[PDB]
């Protein structure tokens, strides 16, 4: 479970970058 | 942007499965 | 923790709707 | 769309805190 949560956190972190980039580009 | 949003959606979908699994196991 | 995971899942579910809507509108 | 993306980012940010807290507690 701990390693799985780590993977989910890493995804959420990538989403912050990706969504902030979309915000900038729009 | 559309392909990027698709990738983010796919991640969020995986998170639903993963978090629901953690809920079941806990 | 179980109730907190439930709240996170609910958010992720809302994101799928919101991101799919953005996909449609773009 | 820009305001909606902002709301999603805010949720993802809360998830990082919440998931990191779960990691610490587990
Ligand atoms: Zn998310």
């Amino acid at each position: 479970i701990e390693e799985l949560l780590r993977k989910i956190i890493e995804d959420e972190v990538r989403h912050i970058a990706e969504l902030e980039d979309i915000e900038k580009w729009l």
